[PDB]
RNA sequence: UUCCCGGGCCUUGUACACACCGCCCGUCACGCCAUGGGAGCGGGCUCUACCCGAAGUCGCCGGGAGCCUACGGGCAGGCG
């Protein structure tokens, strides 16, 4: 018996391999499915990866924004059918993996903190430039 | 003719004038009106210091990187 087998053959048949590749630091926007009443649509959310925790298809990440004055934060399941898409806004260069300090930063400092990460945005576009 | 009462004439003081059975002061009691102080309570204006900070002009960059060119250049974009 192979019990770590026997539970990865489970959850085989939920595993999502269409979403993008992203870094706690970058700038990522999430297209979620959404009921309200008796309809569906979808509702963006854009904000900063903080954090993502490991667990093979248990896996979630963290997005945090800024609404109307309020810090928001989002869990996400990474493999959840209720996500449509996400997309890449902003790659960003950390220095750890967890970034809760930003918290506690104004906008001017997270900016200084989270610059631009030059050599990861170059690989995207090297990167479809396949036409 | 000292004293009690009443009167006469002159003079003197007066805050009295239906005129001393005049006038008048202050506490206290009651009522009305406005007001000072007062543990505090609720507001308005204003000053100083620091924190976050939109638009925009201005200054610097414009690359490890996009667009235009008449390119020792410009626009977008980034920073202050
Ligand atoms: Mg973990
Ligand atoms: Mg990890
Ligand atoms: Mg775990
Ligand atoms: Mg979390
Ligand atoms: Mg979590
Ligand atoms: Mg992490
Ligand atoms: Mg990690
Ligand atoms: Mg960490
Ligand atoms: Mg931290
Ligand atoms: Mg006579
Ligand atoms: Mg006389
Ligand atoms: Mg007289
Ligand atoms: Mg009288
Ligand atoms: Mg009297
Ligand atoms: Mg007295
Ligand atoms: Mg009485
Ligand atoms: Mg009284
Ligand atoms: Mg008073
Ligand atoms: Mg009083
Ligand atoms: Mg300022
Ligand atoms: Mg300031």
């Amino acid at each position: 018996m192979n019990r770590g087998a026997l539970i990865k053959l489970v959850e085989s048949r939920y595993v999502r391999t269409d979403l993008p590749e992203f870094r706690p630091g970058d700038t990522v926007r999430v297209s979620y499915k959404v009921k309200e009443g008796n309809r569906t649509r979808i509702q963006d959310f854009e904000g900063i990866v903080i954090r993502i925790r490991r667990n093979g298809f248990n896996t979630t990440f963290t997005v945090r924004k800024v609404s109307y004055g309020v810090g928001v934060e989002r869990i996400f399941p990474l493999h959840s059918p209720l996500i449509q898409k996400i997309d890449i806004v902003q790659r960003g260069r950390a220095r750890r993996a967890k970034l809760y300090f930003i918290r506690n930063l104004s906008d001017r400092e997270i900016r200084r903190k989270l610059r631009a990460d030059r050599k990861r945005i170059d690989q995207d576009r090297a990167a479809e430039r396949a036409a």
